[PDB]
């Protein structure tokens, strides 16, 4: 294999044979790739359209790279809240507030996450500690019922790639990764994808894998639920793909403005993140409940409309109780005693 053959079947707009993307992604993550074969090999995957098998491919080496968590630490039922990102709306921290809620309802949540303010920076100014190391990720899943994995604690050789995407600034296959790439391997999720084209493939990486997952896309190119429109779901089940269209309304929930989901710096969101949890209604509650609940639907799916009544109910229930906001206060306070 080499960057020349590889390269070349992608100019020519030819799907990779099977290995070659991970032997790239391997060369990338190991220090081995030159920035501009990292560029050339990520654009020119995105424009010959990556497939589910290559974006697995590409998944499956930043895992095996990636600091695991230690053995017997990760509930079975573990479960996931995390997007792309880049949905080019700045909204509140939608995964991150529903994650601590889902965590609140009693599913154990290993989150995935990262810098922009993103869930890491909004967590970081409510005190939450993002940087804990493995061992700690699973104290903290163990002992508060939620675990923080910072990406670039536990994917430290994609810092060749990082820089790559950065330098170049356009979305590429790499945007993907993160929600693919959580360390602790949790099998449940609700994957926020920004863009809608790719929402499928991601959507068949979780089903190679057998995940019981929910990729979505708001219809407003949120990478969350939306609550101003209809979203689009990939349901992952047993190992294969349902795509449908899903309406908040459907479920009582009134319609919102993008505007009323705007977010701030990370002393904005921290603060947005508060008044969820100390139980201010309105439009940023509303959205946090229904992708908590999606999350919960996720978590059901490692056995639709009763799952989501109860999601929904649980959801409602762990903000209304306080449990979501003793959880933070929990949480906050097991990093502050190390
Ligand atoms: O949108 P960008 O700033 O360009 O970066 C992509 C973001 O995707 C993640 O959202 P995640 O679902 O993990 O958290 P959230 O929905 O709570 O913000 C995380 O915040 C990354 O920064
Ligand atoms: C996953 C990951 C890993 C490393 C080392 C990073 N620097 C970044 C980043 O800057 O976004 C992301
Ligand atoms: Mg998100
Ligand atoms: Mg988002």
């Amino acid at each position: 294999p080499s960057w020349p053959q590889i390269l070349g079947r992608l100019t020519d707009n030819r799907d990779l044979a099977r290995g070659q993307a991970a032997w790239a992604m391997d060369q990338i993550m190991t220090g081995n790739a030159r920035p501009a074969q990292i560029a050339a090999f990520a654009v020119a995957m995105t424009m010959k359209a990556p497939t589910a098998d290559e974006v697995g491919e590409l998944a499956g080496v930043m895992l095996s790279h990636a600091h695991p968590l230690p053995a017997d630490t990760v509930p079975d039922d573990a479960v996931d809240v995390v997007g792309t990102g880049g949905d080019g709306v700045n909204t509140v921290n939608l995964s991150t507030m529903a994650a601590i809620v889902v965590a609140a309802a009693g599913v154990p949540v290993v989150k995935h996450g990262n810098r922009a303010s993103g869930g890491a920076d909004t967590l970081e100014a409510l005190g939450v500690r993002i940087d804990l190391g493995p061992d700690l990720v699973a104290r903290s899943l163990a002992e508060v019922g939620i675990g923080f994995c910072f990406a670039p604690r536990f994917h430290p050789s994609y810092r060749h790639a990082a820089a790559v995407r950065r330098e170049i600034g356009v979305p590429t296959v790499f945007n993907l990764l993160g929600p693919l790439t959580n360390p602790a391997r949790p099998r449940a999720g609700l994957i926020g994808c920004a863009f809608a084209d790719l929402a499928e493939v991601m959507a068949g990486v979780f089903a190679a894998r057998r995940s019981s997952v929910l990729v979505v896309h708001g219809d407003d190119g949120l990478d969350e639920l939306t609550t101003t429109t209809t979203s689009t779901i990939w349901r992952v089940a047993a190992g294969s793909v349902d795509k449908l269209t899903f309406d908040p309304a459907g479920f009582g929930f009134a319609r919102a403005q993008l505007d009323q989901l705007a977010g701030g710096d990370a002393q904005a969101n921290a603060a947005a993140v508060r008044a969820v949890l100390g139980g201010a209604r309105g439009p940023v509650r509303d959205a946090v409940v229904l992708n908590a609940a999606g999350a919960i639907v996720a978590h059901a799916g490692l056995s639709w409309l009763p799952a989501w009544e109860e999601g929904l109910r649980r959801a409602s229930a762990a903000i209304d109780t306080g449990a979501a906001e003793q959880l933070l206060a929990r949480w906050v306070r097991f990093g502050r005693q190390i």
